[PDB]
C-alpha cells in the first residue's frame, strides 16, 4: 500500500522540470520538488525507495544540452540530490534495474547515437561501462524480465528499428531476439507478467496506437488491444498488475492522457488526466512522499 505513480521532467515547447505523483487509490495528483535541471527524454527507476532521473536533454530557449546527470529524489525529504554522472550524455536514453544496479542504455549525443551501456552501483556511487549493445539504439525501449535486460527497438541514425536485444549478464553479453512486428522508435517498454511490451511510438511515418508483447518462453510478439490514444514519447509503468501509459505526442497534441492495461481483460482505459499535456517524462513507482 501506499505507493504513487511518478512523473519527472519532460517536453512541452520546452523541457520541463516536473515532479508530480500520482495515487490510483484516490486519483490525487501531487507536484512535488522541481528537478534541479528541466530535462525531457530522461528515463525514471526506483532502487531502495529512492527515485532517480537519468539522461536526458535540457531544451530551452537558451541552449539544447544532452545530460550525463544522475539525481536522487528521496520521498521522506521530497529533496533532489545529485549522484555520480555518467560516462556520457544520453537523451532519449532507456533503463533497467537489474538486483539493485541501475543500466543506462544507448540515447543520443549531439549526432552520435550510442550502443554503449553502463551500470549503477548505488552502494559505491559509481558508473562502469558493460558490453554495449550490437546495434546503437536511441529512443530505445528497456525493460528487466528474470535478471535479463532488453533494448526493443529504438533509431540507429539511419533506421527507426523492429529489432531487439537481450543482454546476459553474468556473461556480460548481448544477443538478438525475435524482432518486433513494428517498427517503434520512442515506445514505452514494461514488463508484466511474463511478457515484454512494446506500446506506441514512432514508426517512421505514423504514431502508434498498438501495443505488442514478447512472451520470453515462447520468443514470440504477439498483438493484444490497442491503446485508445496513438502516442510516441511516452511515459510507462506498471503498478499493481496493470500498465500505465502517461503522455506522449499522437501527432496533433501533447497529451494529458493517462491509460491503463487490464491484461486479465484485454482492455485499455482512461484513468485520469496529467496536470498538463507533454511527452518524453520518466516514470517510476515508490512510496509516497512523507
Ligand atoms: O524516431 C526518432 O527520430 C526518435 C523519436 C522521435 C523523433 C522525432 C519525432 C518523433 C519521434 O515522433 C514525432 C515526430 O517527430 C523519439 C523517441 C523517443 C523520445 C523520447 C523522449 C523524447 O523527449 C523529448 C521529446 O519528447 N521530444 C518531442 C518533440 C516533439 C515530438 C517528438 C519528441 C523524445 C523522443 C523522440
Amino acid at each position: 500500500v501506499g505507493r504513487l505513480i511518478y512523473t519527472a521532467g519532460g517536453y512541452f515547447r520546452q523541457s520541463l522540470s516536473y515532479l508530480e505523483a500520482y495515487n490510483p487509490s484516490n486519483g490525487s495528483w501531487l507536484r512535488l520538488a522541481d528537478l534541479q535541471v528541466p530535462r525531457s527524454g530522461l528515463a525514471g527507476c526506483v532502487v531502495g525507495g529512492l527515485l532517480y532521473a537519468v539522461g536526458g536533454r535540457n531544451n530551452s530557449p537558451d541552449g539544447n544540452t544532452d545530460s550525463s546527470a544522475l539525481d536522487c529524489y528521496n520521498p521522506m525529504t521530497n529533496q533532489w540530490s545529485p549522484c555520480a554522472s555518467m560516462s556520457v550524455p544520453r537523451n532519449r536514453i532507456g533503463v533497467g534495474v537489474i538486483d539493485g544496479h541501475i543500466y543506462a542504455v544507448g540515447g543520443s549525443h549531439g549526432c552520435i547515437h550510442h550502443s554503449s551501456v553502463e551500470r549503477y552501483e548505488p552502494e559505491r556511487d559509481e558508473w562502469h561501462l558493460v558490453a554495449p549493445m550490437l546495434t546503437r539504439r536511441i529512443g530505445v525501449g528497456v525493460a528487466v524480465l528474470n535478471r535479463l535486460l532488453y533494448a526493443v527497438g529504438g533509431f540507429d541514425g539511419t533506421n527507426r528499428l523492429n529489432s531487439a536485444e537481450c543482454y546476459y549478464p553474468e556473461r556480460n553479453e548481448w544477443r538478438m531476439i525475435t524482432p518486433m512486428n513494428t517498427i517503434r522508435s520512442g515506445a514505452g517498454v514494461c514488463v508484466l507478467h511474463n511478457c515484454i511490451y512494446a506500446a506506441g511510438g514512432y514508426d517512421g511515418q505514423d504514431q502508434l496506437n498498438s501495443v505488442e508483447r514478447y512472451d520470453v518462453e515462447t520468443e514470440t510478439w504477439t498483438f493484444v488491444a490497442p491503446m485508445r490514444h496513438h502516442r510516441s514519447a511516452l511515459g510507462i509503468t506498471v503498478h499493481q498488475g496493470k500498465i500505465y501509459v502517461l503522455g506522449g505526442y499522437d501527432g496533433h497534441t501533447f497529451l494529458d492522457s493517462v491509460e491503463c492495461y487490464d491484461p486479465d481483460s484485454d482492455t485499455w482505459s482512461e484513468v485520469t488526466r496529467m496536470t498538463s499535456g507533454r511527452s518524453g517524462v520518466g516514470v517510476a513507482v515508490t512510496m509516497e512522499p512523507c
